[PDB]
């Protein structure tokens, strides 16, 4: 198994009077095992937690970019996190791809462009309950995927996580069950090992998301083909420490 | 007569520390004499940077764009947590959320609404395209996009609204609006505030001009009658903002 990953998606939440002893928490924490963490503050808030958090094991993200600097006013180019120091960043969230009509042809640039910049992702795929009853679980996610994987070359992948979250488990509380998740992990995997080979595919990270929490995260880290998790509300909790923990 | 004028700086998805250090430097070193408020948009990312350094008296930070709530909404963020932060100025409705973004002009009046509710000063912007413009559509797109921001908002919000008019057809094709162009349409936006809102309300109301403007048009574009100032794009990136604020004198 590679590298665990332990992401923190902050979503759109945060305040300094709740963020800081949240960082100071993280800063205390101490993860032995080879583990890598990243938190994904609002772009309000990457200067603080740059600015704080100490801790060797973590590493902070955008939770989007577009791909060009310009006349975009509202957004934040993949250039301007760049050259502020930020070297990862969440591209494709379900809920972007809901609410803000982000396509998997806008998601596959997004991504290409984030990988020539220098940038490790975190690409997210997952399909909604209505896809899941209706059978199509493999078409949408692969779909999905080989947008993505179109646009990039064999030495991009280095850099590429898949993070898997199924629009029924996020936010829900209803988390799916180690042998969907892993059903669907081992899916993707198989998928990367026929266009792309053994060692592309046993190399690559593909991280769990959907209502991830203490209670469930070892189970979860059990199945073969999950490598950690990204992370929704119980990153903004102390919790999150025991979830970076499950990864040993 | 005129109310105060506002020269706002949109610097839209642009900047680095190396940038913008300096411009800040120049801006806290200018002086302005007469009654004016300026605003500078930076990117969320640089808010931070601005906040600890920008000190001229007349200025004020604004965000370029902001969600109704906090919550599970990746990649945005919320008039919440930039209240929270001390941030009070907003840019809504922005031309080009309008049109690469999917905003409608319901979800830009929710937007003004919540964020009038909040306690923010907010610039709602409005424009026709080219094609609208055209057909002769002009009168009706702004007054259409004006007015669903009106109908959620209360008398005593307009207080803390600011509108300006981005002509999208001549930024969309490359063309110049003389200033004659420009006050045609904040003569027809006014007239409907006069006429529908109340008078009280058309004579304080701050009706910016959104078009191109840099120090050599500046002052033309503000000697007519309806025009309070500017949003400001390019230019506000270079010294030569502090002359297009000098303007407004």
């Amino acid at each position: 198994k590679p590298q665990p990953i332990a992401a923190a998606n902050w979503k759109c939440n945060g305040s300094e009077s709740l963020l800081v002893p949240l960082i100071e928490t993280l800063n205390a924490a101490t993860f032995d095992h080879d583990v890598q963490c990243v938190v994904a503050p609002t772009f309000l808030h990457i200067p603080m937690t740059k600015a704080r958090l100490t801790n060797p094991k973590f590493q902070i993200a955008a939770q989007n970019a577009i791909t060009r600097s310009g006349a975009f006013t509202g957004e934040v180019s993949l250039q301007i996190l760049k050259d502020y120091g930020i070297s990862w960043v969440v591209l494709g969230h379900s809920e972007r791809r809901l609410y803000y009509g982000e396509t998997n042809e806008i998601v596959a640039e997004k991504v290409a462009q984030a990988c020539a910049a220098g940038f490790h992702v975190i690409v997210c795929v997952g399909e909604t309950n209505e896809e899941r009853e209706a059978g199509r679980t493999a078409a949408v996610v692969l779909t999905q995927l080989a947008a993505v994987a179109q646009k990039l070359s064999k030495e991009a992948w280095s850099r590429v996580v898949i993070a898997y979250e199924p629009v029924w488990a996020i936010g829900t509380g209803k988390v799916a069950t180690p042998q969907q998740a892993q059903e669907v992990h081992e899916l993707l995997r198989r998928w990367v090992r026929s266009k792309l080979g053994t060692d592309i595919a046993a190399q690559l990270r593909i991280l769990y998301g959907g209502s991830v929490t203490a209670k469930n995260a070892r189970t979860l880290y059990q199945m073969r083909d999950i490598n950690g998790f990204l992370v929704g509300g119980a990153s903004l909790k102390p919790e999150f420490v025991e979830i970076i923990e499950a990864t040993k």
